[PDB]
């Protein structure tokens, strides 16, 4: 399938233990891709103050369409020095591991795999 309802878990970017997925663009890219396929792949909602507290090269999920089941169609974007790797629309949040924090919530995503 081109796309994979998911659920991400919502984890507050101060709980987070491992802070990225990785030392380039292409790896972030790759593991981010993973984590989604295995179910070990977080959310942190992006305000004031998070990515600076995040290890980049970043990973986006970023809403590529006007939301299928609930799930919003999304794509991912990778950031590195200030430059992205990819063109979407508006940021749902930054990727993370997810290795067993409690999450606030859930966000409902449809990934383009």
């Amino acid at each position: 399938k081109t796309h994979v309802q998911l659920s991400l878990p919502v984890l507050q970017v101060r709980d987070v233990l491992v802070r990225g997925f990785g030392d380039s663009v292409e790896e972030v890219l790759s593991e981010a891709r993973q984590h989604l396929k295995d179910g070990t792949c977080g959310l942190v909602e992006v305000e004031k103050g998070v990515l600076p507290q995040l290890e980049q090269p970043y990973v986006f999920i970023k809403r590529s369409d006007a939301a299928p089941h609930g799930h919003v169609m999304v794509e991912l974007v990778a950031e590195l020095e200030g430059i992205q790797y990819g063109r979407s629309g508006e940021t749902l949040g930054v990727l993370v591991p997810h290795v067993g924090e409690i999450p606030v919530a859930y966000r409902k995503v449809l990934l383009r795999k």
